[PDB]
């Protein structure tokens, strides 16, 4: 599970830890689950380019969390939205959220498993 | 949609730009129509390797193309692999061009 | 075919370079099979996280090798644990290996075919 911010504008690192740590306490809020295993990251794409133009944008990619559902799939993507517009400054425009549900598809060994 | 250009070789800011602007040209142009909400990309990774080599390498994914068919895909990857060999000097043979088929929000709606 | 190392792991060139082809040897001895079409990379995401910590963690991605399958994929992520814990110091429990299978979804061409 993982919930990825792909982005072409560069914040600091203190900016960016928190930015994902509010996210994550978003999923868990909205779809009252307790997260405990979700993997974030903020990867800064400079090149990164939406609809032909390289102006500021975020897409957000939410990857097998599971939970998410008509009920509170928008209202999830509505909090993200406001968290990266309020921290990063980016349009709403230029915000995109994108869910996927993979974990039925994948097979996934944690470290612990093996010694 | 996405166009990924994931590479081990380095260009400045301004030629993957144009590199990135011509690709998603060749795209519109190819499988006639606009592309209005594709994102596009160029990811630089030093350390990529493709057979055992970290010699200079393009990898092109693009995901979840609309009009993407038997008919247009190889025209489509022979554009791409001529643009990256010219901008950026990769070996033909070190192109790989994959096409993948893949609940979405804009921000607009909330703002 | 492609093996990701996705992590916040600060590690030189040259050691990622040794840590991908050791992972590359792994997977070609485990399948017992070459690994030429193989893609590996190591791919550093400084602000990566996961269970809330920005602590060492590497997340291991197999996309389309044919060949891993239930018979020998546990198999494989233990041997890759072992040597990231050992080239990385990670700790196991903050290793996560996943393995997907697309093989037959989507259509790809060597840029040979066009020029070379």
């Amino acid at each position: 599970p993982c919930c990825e911010l792909i982005t072409n504008i560069s914040i600091p690192d203190d900016k960016a830890q928190n930015t994902l740590s509010e996210i994550e306490d978003a999923i868990s809020n909205i779809l009252g689950k307790p997260v405990a295993y979700i993997m974030s990251n903020y990867d800064y794409q400079k090149n990164l380019r939406f609809s032909g133009s390289n102006e500021g944008y975020c897409f957000v990619r939410l990857t097998s969390i599971g939970g998410i559902n008509r009920s509170n799939n928008s209202l999830l993507a509505d909090k993200i939205t406001k968290i990266l517009s309020n921290h990063l400054s980016v349009k709403p425009r230029r915000v995109y959220i994108e869910f996927r549900d993979c974990s039925a598809q994948n097979f996934a060994f944690s470290g612990s498993l093996f010694g």
